[PDB]
């Protein structure tokens, strides 16, 4: 019989592998320090651990808060997607029976919340991500407040962890960057870098029928173990693929952004997860009405720099080249119909394009 993933055998087989450590790719930083002069001087592309809190704005409840207190503040009545870890299903319940559950002496199951997105709650008030995640995200910049389009509801999720909850290797959705904060407990996070190969054997174990029945990071040369506990958070650059276990139970909190560094990446895990055809629940909503509005901010930025002489840095240059693919491909007549739901109102995205075309060639010179 071959092993699950999930299941109590393989928890116990994977406690035992040995992986690279972290160590030599995961950078340890003090709050203060990530700006946004160093992410475009290091650009991002490996995950980071800020040990302590001291410094990245990052507000969240004190220890003393407990899975019943996200009861009170989220609504006991509020429906919830739990996941199985030992059949790797997923299910709906009211919070307040998962949390009956989770305060059981002697649960059966494993179960997790990870996907419980609470910015439409009285707990929104008690967590702000760092403020690193709002200079760098594309929503929080260029989106405006009276959009007619509601923005991406992925900046505050609650994780709810027990013992052994496991979850498999995967890229967010939309190649999305990700700030990760342990409150209680701890998290072990299984990285793996988004090389192009990487890349490509993810998506054929992803599509396979018997994926959940392979461990990925046998498939790759190095995946790389990071411990992130108490206090502490972590930030995983744009289409790092990974899985999680957690040791203990667990009660931490995330968010998801787009920022111009990971263009491309964001570009191609969004066509990996198209191809996927998962019909997600953690998809990243509005990812293309994002880019438009990127989009259009790219354009007055290429129209400001006939004003000063100023040329844009090469990164946005070629994140307007990548884009304007993108939008091309989105509004190609044979294409129209289901992406024009993305679009925001007033665009007209011919003029768009046609405008960052030229603007580019004029930058390219
Ligand atoms: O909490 C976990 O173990 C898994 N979390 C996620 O993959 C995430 O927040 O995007
Ligand atoms: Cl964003
Ligand atoms: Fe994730």
């Amino acid at each position: 019989k071959p092993v699950q993933n999930g299941s109590q055998l393989f928890i116990k087989e994977l406690r035992s592998r040995t992986f690279p450590s972290a160590e030599d790719v995961v950078a340890r930083v003090p709050g203060s320090q990530l700006t946004l002069g160093y992410m475009e001087e290091h650009g991002f592309t490996e995950p980071i651990l800020v040990p302590k809190k001291d410094g990245l704005g990052l507000a969240v409840p004190a220890p003393t808060f407990y899975v019943s207190d996200v009861e009170n503040y989220v609504g006991p009545e509020r429906s919830v997607d739990v996941t199985d870890v030992t059949k790797q299903k997923d299910c709906k319940m009211k919070l307040k029976e998962f949390v009956d559950y989770y305060y059981s002496t002697n649960r059966k199951r494993v179960l997790n919340v990870t996907n419980l997105e609470f910015s439409d709650t009285r707990m929104s008030s008690f967590v702000e991500p760092p403020d690193i995640v709002k200079k760098l995200s594309w929503v929080e910049n260029y989106w405006p407040d009276d959009a007619l389009l509601a923005k991406p509801k992925v900046t505050k999720y609650c994780l709810i962890c027990v013992k052994d909850s496991y979850t498999d290797f995967h890229i967010d959705s939309g190649g999305a960057s990700a700030w990760y904060h342990v409150l209680k407990g701890e998290k072990t996070f299984y990285l793996i870098r988004p090389a192009s190969a990487n890349i490509s054997l993810y998506e054929r174990w992803r599509s396979a029928s018997n994926h959940s029945e392979m461990f990925f990071a046998d498939q790759v040369d190095k995946c790389y173990k990071c411990i992130v506990k108490q206090g502490q958070t972590l930030f995983i650059p744009s289409g790092w693929i990974y899985a999680t276990l957690t040791p203990v139970d667990c009660l931490a909190f995330a968010g998801h952004f787009l920022h111009s560094l990971s263009v491309e990446m964001q570009m191609r895990a969004y066509e990996v997860e198209r191809r996927l055809k998962l019909g997600s629940l953690t998809q990243f909503p509005n990812f293309e009405t994002a880019c438009w509005y990127m989009g259009k901010h790219l354009l007055e930025a290429f129209k400001g720099s006939h004003k000063s002489g100023k040329q844009l840095p090469p990164h946005l240059v070629q994140g307007a080249k990548i884009l304007n693919g993108a939008f091309r491909s989105w509004t190609k007549k044979q294409a129209l119909a289901e992406h024009e739901d993305e679009l925001p109102e007033h665009f007209k995205p011919s003029q768009l394009i046609k405008d960052l075309a030229k603007e580019i060639r004029l930058s390219e010179n």
